[PDB]
């Protein structure tokens, strides 16, 4: 059963999240993209790894989750790659 790689980008979805929450944050995302001219999903991704997981397990085990990932996806391709040239 032959895995792709991840694409680049892909929907995120967060189930039954709070409402309040969901406003507050679209009004920040709105504000900060109507400032400085840059997609939201790019100012969110950055604003995750930052301010959220970069804070939370500090720049050592967060390069190597990123690592990891980085790792999968290298073998997922080059096993996507052989199985494909035929």
């Amino acid at each position: 059963e032959v895995q792709q790689p991840d694409p680049m980008r892909k929907n995120w979805i967060m189930e039954n999240m709070d409402s309040g929450v969901i406003y507050l944050l679209e009004s920040w995302l709105k504000a900060k993209s109507q400032e400085t001219g840059k997609e939201i999903s790019d100012i969110f991704a950055n604003a995750v790894e930052f301010n959220i997981v970069l804070k939370d397990w500090g720049k050592e085990k967060l390069e190597e989750t990123n690592t990891e990932y980085q790792n999968q996806q290298r073998k997922l391709r080059k096993t996507y790659i052989e199985y494909y040239d035929r």
